[PDB]
């Protein structure tokens, strides 16, 4: 029996749930909405519905409620997943957000790795200026979130969604992260080791700043230009600990210009103050994007 928010309340009967998309902090199901635009009541639209699992411990609810409230106040930005509406009255809690039809950035890239009929046999779906654009968009989305004082605490390609128009949208930015209980050896459902995105001050000192998201952004950069690779590939977690303590970093990935590996290394500077800010990252990536001629 949650309170009614008229601005965000959407009739649940105007939703038609489809196939589930993924899990977590609750689950997410693809659905069709009717009249999401109040000007066109009978117009369908494909949205993503966030709801509780069948676990329903009351802190799962509180966490989803908490995420909902964050979604309400973050505001609108093209490079983050935006709230469309919520269903709270007379039924299960739904959090309706934008749907990115091409999945997350990692799945997007791995499915588009280069391959002999035709004039462009060698040409894969992914070009350098499009990879830079992906990075630049995530940077500006993160720049926005930082300005609204929203730390991500888990920034990865897995948490960056790709729309039909190849627009990068940052997801799951307003979340309870379980910061004080992280199983550093625990890999997720899709085999991800979140510890490999953690800044040293976050990993060793449990300290999160916007600069700790910058470290993660550098890891996200490595993912992009490996076309969906897993960072510290094949390296056991036990090694990652002593590896970072000795100040070691990932090598420069194949077919990656020194401009971008330089940016990566900058984001991975030990001291938070000697890392670029997202604003500086946006500008630097823009200059690269500018250098693409025509
Ligand atoms: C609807 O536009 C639509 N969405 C998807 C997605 C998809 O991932 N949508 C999506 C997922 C979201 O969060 C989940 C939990 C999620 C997943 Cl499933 C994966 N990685 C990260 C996260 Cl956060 C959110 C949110 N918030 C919003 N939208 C995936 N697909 C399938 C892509 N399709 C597969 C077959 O080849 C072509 C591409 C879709 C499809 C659609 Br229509």
């Amino acid at each position: 029996d949650l309170p009614l928010d008229p601005l965000w309340e959407f009739p649940r009967d105007r939703l038609v749930l489809g196939k589930p998309l993924g899990e977590g902090f609750g689950q997410v199901v693809r659905a069709e909405a009717f009249g999401m635009d109040p000007a066109r009541p009978d117009q369908a639209s494909t949205v993503a519905v966030k709801m509780l699992k069948d676990n329903a411990s009351d802190k799962d609810l509180a966490d989803l409620v908490s995420e909902m409230e964050v979604m309400k106040l973050i505001g609108r930005h093209k490079n983050i997943i935006n709230l469309l509406g919520v269903c709270t009255q007379e039924g299960p809690l739904y959090v309706i957000v934008e749907c990115a039809a091409k999945g997350n950035l990692r799945e997007f890239l791995r499915a588009r790795r280069p391959p002999p009929d035709g004039p462009r046999s060698s040409e894969g779906p992914l070009s350098f200026p499009v990879l830079v654009s992906c990075a630049y968009q995530v940077a500006r989305g993160m720049q926005y979130l930082e300005s609204r004082k929203c730390i991500h605490r888990d920034l990865a390609a897995r948490n960056v969604l790709v729309t039909e128009d190849n627009v990068m949208k940052i997801a799951d930015f307003g979340l309870a992260r379980g910061v004080h209980h992280i199983d550093y050896y625990k890999k997720t459902s899709n085999g991800r080791l979140p510890v490999k995105w953690m800044a040293p001050e976050a990993l060793f000192d449990e300290v999160y700043t916007h600069q700790s998201d910058v470290w993660s952004f550098g890891i996200l950069l490595w993912e992009i230009f490996t076309l969906g690779g897993s960072p510290y590939p094949g390296i056991p977690v036990e090694e990652l600990f002593s590896l970072l303590r000795e100040g070691h970093r990932m090598d420069r990935p194949p077919h990656c210009p020194p401009e971008l590996y330089g940016l990566m290394r900058e984001c991975w500077h030990a001291a938070p103050s000697q890392r670029p800010t997202f604003k500086q990252l946006v500008e630097a990536l823009d200059k690269v994007l500018l250098a693409v001629s025509e």
